[PDB]
């Protein structure tokens, strides 16, 4: 009957789906240290400066 | 004759046909209080901030 090979089939699609999610998960949890610290090390390299006060010579 | 033999696998055929039926229903019912759940709480997640307005020292 229908019944046996729908039933084996709807294991294989559960497997698939998870498959498909956590593809979308480990790709968001790779972008998401990059995007931080891009933004830290920006904020750090545009506030830093030197600035010469008085040159003097003998 | 071959008529009995058919209506026995008949009823063989109908209960099995049944429990694939409850596999699919009973699996989705419980897959739509989680996806319902997961929504409402990100939802809530994402919304949801403190602010600090102002400090003072004595």
């Amino acid at each position: 009957e229908t019944g046996i090979g729908t039933l084996i089939i709807f294991i294989a699609m559960v497997l698939v789906a998870a498959v498909a999610a956590t593809v979308l998960i480990n790709t968001a949890g790779s972008l998401q240290q990059r995007a931080t610290s891009t933004g830290s090390q920006t904020t750090n390299q545009v506030s830093t400066g030197l600035i010469v006060q008085s040159i003097y010579g003998m």
